């Protein structure tokens, strides 16, 4: 049931039906703090790091060919989903990120040993350190994984997402360009423009946002691999660097690059606290468009009422019409979540100290997962209710024709002065615009129909 | 004033203003940080000077200062706290981060003018010595956090907690006179089924009751002091009972329950009880953003929003869309909120990174504590009396809301059974009709039967 | 392989294997967002909230003595671990909970009809609505639960792992009360005190957070059931709100009571708001105490190193003594993540609108995670740093005796002036303090030698 | 002054001090908003006044406004930005959300002070008027905005990044003047294989020019300004160039490139390009922080900790613990980056919270930005001329920590095998030696042998 794998501190038993080794084993028995692990982007992105690495010490001549093919075999394995119980460790690790580190250089020695013929275990014929580890640091190694992974979720996830929903908003707009609401400032009751142009504020924010996190990308996609130990590169070959930045960007058909100063790279993890400055961007942005569409959405009698949006949940039948925005709730709910792991990432990243910053695993948990819930929450948004966002013009006519501020429009007809008396008269007593216009004898009801026409006030 | 004063410290002489009162260490720290424009609270200041008068009243009593010194740092120090000095406190609160700084500056101040008192002058012949007689007994270390728990638990029970328990009352005035007015619940935005206005009140006025006792929770830390541990906690060469005697004058000059802190080294260390108060500070404006979105929500309109009640109209804006009068009281406060969170932050992050034997991130820490504390008090007063104390139903668009809305559906089930009642409900939504107009329509039962059947005052329990 | 469960939109096909129903699987269609599900604390104070329910609604005489039981015996499954998997549902759902809330009622309802020598599916003996969810709304339910999670573990687990590790620095600071080292002010060298005496600071800040937490737990302990769907607690018997948080508090064993305004109980989640706060509180403190160990320990060589601590990791050979503080990193990193967790907790606190805050299941996300990692962080802290703390006696007398600081002994002997300048004098050239005194005749060596005694300034 | 003059407007007469220049709304406002002590900042008063002389040389140009007031309002203007009314601008930021009363205190200003410049008085008799004239085309919706980012986009551009290429140029100095000192890494706090001190530097230099590019990305977004949006975004009843004739002016007359926002909706309703400027200088925050307490940290001692470099001494302290004198510029710079932390907090609870065509958390956001800014830009000159200047190497402390570790063992690898020095090195550590008296007690080599092989300059790379 069990096999005696060793470090340097001596013999501890591992499970014989996985394949991780004495040091992840170390780490089950040091780190067992709450349920959060690494995610499923970071271990690839460990994956993927190895891989590039074997396939650079092979082209330097530091690695045998069969070694490095077998590595990269497992790492693929990994990449296929093949092991994802095979990295147990915690995120409330050593703060370099060395523990999961080690996690992937055991499970690909010990499985590239199984691909050579070999066995898991002492007698593998891979070693976790002098092959798998090659040419590597746990302090460039983490820092790389962390920059892939973010990097590659940004491109792949987020950014197909916010484009998405910003294509389905522009539509809503182009759709309902002529249809003319009362605008609102302070909750309160202003002048008219239409449910187009209001939803076209929302498509701007997410092109502006695309724009931002765009801005991001270039400092994420540099990448630690090569500084080693505190930058210097030391005992490595002077191509390795570049050469492996290279194969990264092949393997993975991302720009990325290797990072230009090791010490920047290393002691900080600066592009993530600015790209994550671009999210929480979002998530404000996100916030108010959820917020705007569940207040659109309120009613069906005693709140706005302007738009629908589709009823995605059952209700009772003695109550017909509750549509609780139950996607806007999760989007708000996670837009707040964006903002709290703002805050972490900020601490962590303020908190390097020398040559190393060791708040990582921390730093990359909270980035990710802000990652998975803005670019699955956008698609949720977007599938189950953007795309089914309908006015109802009825409601939108009826209260439209209710603000006192239409009022604007006789300005140019009977003077500000005259306006502005037949308004404080409607809302002075209970009377409308026109009847307080009427018993004013500033006009002919002829007139206002004539002069009060909202669809001439939208520009 | 362009002619300065030449005064001196151990590094050497520097100018001063011949018009101040400050010396060589205020000038330094006014030269050398430059940095944006937030100083030293008023309430800080008066809390720093009366450290000072405390420690020279106990350095008298134990025969460490002569009573003429001694009596002449009070006097300056009483002319500090009746608001006659506030221009000889230049320093800024991005300092060092002990607050050394403003420590020497009352030091300065207090001997310079002190020496005056005496018959003496300003300057380097004075009379009494910030260091020798003004600083004697202390550190900057113990002073700065002593002054930061005087100001912040004499601002939670002098402003804070009584425009807390004013807001509450009214409120709660509110609560009983509208317990009757019967209104449409709202649960995700959505109609809900009834509650009376007064209940829906009675949530704020019981979230402000348990904010009060959560703020009452955190004084009794608050009020330990460090004065008495000196420069690393141990009170090295004071007199023994001079910690407990300072403590003890505090409390005398202050009318508060200031103790000394049983672990001086836990007080020159952090600053936990300010971030566990300021932990208070922030549920508090997590609540009051609730209780002023919801009015404001409430209040909206007057004819294309909810409306289901007025609130007073305190001001115009510019010309433009005439009579249009916004909640004004209702945005400070959210405003405000908004900052106290923010506030919170950068006190966590400040009571997080002490190090070794003396947090030196104060000045910011109780920068941020202060102003929380100003904004929540002075908030809260404005808020009630320009807005809360003024608060009345609109009963009949609250009625208009409530018989419109389909909530009162279940009223009928008694009479009519359920599944005629939700065929009712259905219909008034597919037809946008009033369920008196459905359940007519459909014959099931009379307009009197609905009238006499539909009480939403048999609906909110008692 | 699958079956066809029934709501008010219709038929859905539900896996034959899992207890859900309906309203589960259209959650698990509608709401595919993150990785992030209720935790197990959160499951069983649903259970727990359920088995209450069912026993108070049994001696109302509103539910019968046999569905009763079979709902208690099922909500037991659920906390003997047997139901881990019928739980799938995300946290970004739904603001109220309900979907939670539906979820229990569902697999409740299926397992009690198969208790009841019934099946699961439309033809159950026992009801998710009209039998597990009697006397309830989604509304009431989520924030009693939500209430018995925090609460419990807040006894069950951070309060004791607080009270141990205290006591494990109460042990050290009262072992190392005699070993003198100096003090450091703004990092520079300051007077001396003892390693218990600092110790001490640690051990007061610890007692310090435990009264805080103490303070926040009856607010906690007030509990929404009962409330119903707006709080007025229209349609249930007026004892069932007392019953059901007298019931919560026998099975339990914990003070719960019913909230007295369930209006604020409803439209906020004041208590967490308030009880993270001291969480927070103590994650600063943590934080200090974790840097103190840290930095204390930092070298061997090149540092402070006043102290050792216990080397978990293994290292290489060439590089023995590089001991990286890795339980002190883990806690650093978790005290971050509880400092952004409050402010996601801020925002949906203050975020709530008229009846009911429906940011609830973010908030509690936070909460509980901010429990967990503070609890399991002390653990680990003690287990595997804090009692193994033990000082390096020659390091730290080596430090003490160069600090120009010493000076202070002189004063009552030659004058702070003489004093002042012994010190200006071995700080301005390369000397010691008693090579300067010597060097300007102040004193003897003799007198040095008995005058300058550290033990004696400690008070 | 005690003597008052009657000023109105629409909601009747308030009586305003005989002596200033504004009217009855920003009476009203001083009134009932008496909420702490943070008012507009000055960047912003002049901001709003640049926004009032842009829009009335634009109205002239259209005919819309006379020469002649349109000249003195701009002669009002300048005056203003000239410095010369700053106590005529006495309200709280904690007041109407969208900073009407602001905008109002402007139009009053200029209005009643535009009257006297053509000869009339200030008060209900003048001869400009604060709505039909000085808020021309305007709604304090669409003015306010504008103000905002017009003072954010010029103290970036003149104060922060400035100041940020000062202190970069200061730290690439540094880095090549101490390019040949190698000096032992730390990792986890850990002895760790060598660096130059140039080279730790070098991070610090590659740090601040990584966050120059991030602060330029975020300019463009600031750039676009709402103004001619007015109270919706639809820009009703006002000229179709307007919108872009006043970017222009703005342009002009602050040498900046404002253009006007593309989407009049977005730039109403949120605090976006705010927002994200924001995550910016909170990144710039966290890479400070981290250069101070690298400063700090190499420089404690002087004496008991690690003291590589030494730094200016700026001033002592209060006479206990005499000499010892702290890195109170660091300190400062660490406490202004935990509050530009919690400023981002509160400006994203404040962009994430408009409502419909406005967000109304304005006032606040810009507090809280503008802060920011004042805090870094004049932090970083700060830091320069007072510390980082005068960055020194202790090059004897940094040779003794080198050469007393035990990280230059591995320059023994290719001489005497891996298994040898892995042996010196552990009798090294356990006995307390330094490397070379573990490696001569072992008889493995020579001392000339170990002064020729352990080459720390051949340890850093280039």
């Amino acid at each position: 049931t069990v096999r005696s794998e060793k470090d340097s501190m001596g013999a501890i038993d591992v499970p014989a039906d996985k394949l991780w080794g004495a040091q992840t084993q170390r780490s089950l028995e040091h780190f067992r703090i709450s349920t959060e692990k690494m995610p499923t982007s970071l271990i690839h992105a460990l994956a993927l790091t190895k891989r590039a690495a074997a396939k650079v010490n092979e082209d330097l001549g530091l690695l045998s060919e069969e070694k490095a093919s077998a590595i990269r075999q497992a790492a693929d394995e990994v990449l296929a989903g093949q092991h994802d119980d095979e990295f147990p460790l915690a995120i409330w690790q050593t703060g370099s990120g060395t523990q999961s580190n080690m996690n992937m250089n055991e499970v690909l020695a010990n499985r590239a040993s199984e691909l050579l013929g070999g066995v898991r275990g002492m007698e593998r014929k891979v070693h976790p350190n002098d092959d798998v580890n090659k040419s590597q640091s746990s302090n460039d190694v983490f820092p790389t994984a962390m920059h892939v992974a973010a990097l590659l979720a940004l491109r792949k996830q987020l950014i197909p997402q916010l484009k998405t929903l910003t294509q389905t908003l522009n539509e809503k707009s182009r759709a309902f360009a002529d249809i003319v609401k009362i605008g609102r400032t302070h909750l309160q009751d202003a002048t008219p423009l239409t449910l187009g142009q209001e939803i076209s504020g929302w498509v701007a924010m997410l092109e502006h946002n695309l724009k931002h996190i765009e801005y991001s990308l270039p400092h994420v996609a540099e990448l630690a691999l090569g500084g080693t130990a505190v930058g210097t590169g030391l005992n490595t070959h002077p191509e390795y660097a570049r050469r492996v930045a290279d194969e990264l960007a092949v393997i993975t058909c991302a720009p990325f690059v290797t990072a230009p100063n090791k010490f920047e790279a290393l002691a900080t993890c600066d592009a993530l606290v600015q790209a994550h400055g671009a999210l929480k961007g979002l998530a404000a942005s996100l916030m108010k468009i959820a917020n705007d569409v569940r207040w659109l959405a309120s009613g069906p009698r005693c709140g706005i009422g302007e738009i629908s949006i589709p009823e995605n949940e059952p209700g009772a039948s003695i109550m017909p019409g509750k549509v609780n925005p139950t996607q806007c709730e999760a989007l708000t709910m996670l837009c707040c979540q964006v903002m709290g792991n703002d805050v972490a990432i900020n601490m962590g990243g303020a908190s390097g100290n020398f040559e190393l910053n060791v708040f990582r695993p921390m730093v990359i948990h909270n980035f990710l997962q802000s990652v998975r819930l803005l670019a699955d929450g956008m698609e949720s948004f977007n599938k189950h209710c953007a795309v089914g966002i309908e006015p109802n013009r009825e409601r939108i006519n009826q209260l439209l024709n209710e603000s006192l501020m239409l009022v604007t429009a006789l300005n140019t007809h009977i003077g500000y002065d005259k306006a502005a008396e037949i308004a404080k008269k409607a809302h002075k007593e209970g009377l409308t615009l026109k009847a307080a216009a009427l018993a004013l004898g500033y006009l002919s009801e002829a007139e206002f129909d004539s002069w009060v026409r909202p669809e001439q006030m939208v520009g």
